[PDB]
């Protein structure tokens, strides 16, 4: 199988931060028997993100993204994904319950529970933003936070969804 | 409109596979940012003609300055120049200055095929001297857009990018 990796974040493009997430993702996917075909790095911009998901989906069976998931309005990954697949976001009650725990919540916080119907939320064992696994036809998309420790914990949590 | 937009391309299976981290893309991103560009998209692709061609074409669609590193070197696996030529519709021809540069570096009249091929360039490009390693860089013009094609060895990539800074201002 083929996989593609997406990195969402202006700080990566500007070289403020070395893209360690893409290396961890690529190595994890390669270890599991995937050909990692392409890497896309895009701005926090919902149309740029939508474009990357669309091309990634065309050339692979599995697409993994990191970045653009927090409570900030710079976090546009899920929206970009939803625009790509042509589905509205809905506040998910399961995600909402996850968020509530973490906090004991404003619009920017509530935003983190909004997902397309195509996605299942995966609880974040380290931070706040749930990961997403989505089905787009027979293909799979995994959407991860940008914080390395969260990304790593979540991707390992999702191994059985990855194993070929 | 794409005037202050730049894109970065990294070519190399080992980067995709996460065997090495992409430090070149960080250095290029920071260099371009430092000179007032907006770095719009980053592409990482395999050592593969069609994939390399894809990345350059998309990069050129969204930016007026495109900088690539990787896939320049004395091995058949180093395919970046050829991928670039194919994607702009040009043929490679031996550049005699480039060829002379190379023979001097190797102190040998008789290069292997993989070494000789480092002098093969499309007409839209000029070679840039690599004082550190053996593969020349290339600066190319595609209409009013510019394309800088660099070795993937960080010390060489950084040396050549710095030597090109007056083309970048």
């Amino acid at each position: 199988k083929n996989a593609s990796v997406i990195t969402v974040g202006n700080e990566i493009l500007k070289g403020r931060t070395v893209n360690t997430n893409a290396a961890f993702i690529g190595n994890f996917l390669t270890y599991h028997g995937y050909q990692v075909r392409r890497g896309f790095v895009v701005m926090d911009d919902l149309d740029e993100i939508g474009w990357a998901f669309r091309v990634a989906l065309e050339v692979s069976d599995l697409v993994v993204s990191s970045g653009g998931l927090g409570p900030t309005f710079d976090d546009m990954t899920v929206e970009g994904f939803a625009k790509c697949i042509g589905q509205d976001l809905r506040i998910d009650e399961d995600a909402l319950a996850m968020i509530k725990k973490k906090y004991g919540l404003t619009p920017q916080r509530l935003k983190m529970a909004k997902i397309p119907p195509s996605c299942r939320p995966i609880e974040n064992p380290v931070g706040t933003a749930p990961g997403l696994i989505c089905a787009v036809g027979g293909k799979k998309v995994i959407i991860l936070p940008g914080v390395p420790k969260e990304m790593e914990a979540l991707l390992k949590a999702m191994e059985k969804d990855i194993i070929i």
